[PDB]
């Protein structure tokens, strides 16, 4: 099985990338459900220091191409206790996005799931034994809410509401 994310306009095949990390923002679990909600960020991915892992392509939410870890998912922040501070996520293996040109870029469901199992068990190291909920960016504009990227001089905007709709370790 495969996660089919629609994008506008129809991304060319050469815009296939590797996901090598992502910026998350805890809202975070503010007055108790024994949970933590995390959402992908809509902010500039260079407006977050101590996450100097981006290569060349301009994006939001995830890092297309760019730097990987030595061989364990590494999650960092300037202060996890402050929810205004974004969380840097750097992978160890990259999940490939295959843009076929029709209108959607595709992700192996199995690859994502286990990239999510590792992130959540890393977040669970920092914050402890609590439910890690992955959810959609909660707005701002039609830009913010999507995974946007630059490829061939143009911006493509992908409905990323599928990658972030999970709960781990209830
Ligand atoms: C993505 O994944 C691996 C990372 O080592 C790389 O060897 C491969 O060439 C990359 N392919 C694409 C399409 O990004
Ligand atoms: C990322 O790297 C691959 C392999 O070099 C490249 O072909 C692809 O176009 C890059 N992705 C983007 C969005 O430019």
């Amino acid at each position: 099985d495969t996660i089919t994310l629609p994008c506008r306009p129809a991304p060319p095949p050469h815009c296939s990338s590797n996901i090598t990390g992502l910026i998350l923002t805890r809202d975070g679990g503010v007055s108790n459900d024994e949970t933590e909600i995390f959402r992908p960020s809509g902010g500039d991915m260079r407006d977050i220091a101590r996450c100097q892992i981006a290569g060349t392509v301009v994006s939001t939410q995830l890092f297309l191409n760019g730097s990987l870890a030595e061989e364990e998912v590494v999650i960092r922040s300037v202060d996890f206790r402050d929810n205004a501070k974004s969380i840097c996520v750097q992978l160890d293996t990259s999940v490939e996005i295959d843009c076929t040109g029709a209108g959607h870029c595709d992700i192996s469901r199995a690859k994502w799931d286990n990239t999510l199992k590792q992130i959540a068990s890393k977040l669970r190291e920092q914050f402890g034994d609590r439910t890690i909920i992955f959810k959609q960016s909660s707005g701002g504009d039609p830009e913010f809410v999507t995974h946007s990227f630059n490829c061939g001089g143009e911006f493509f905007y992908c409905d990323s509401t599928q990658l972030f709709d999970s709960t781990w370790f209830d």
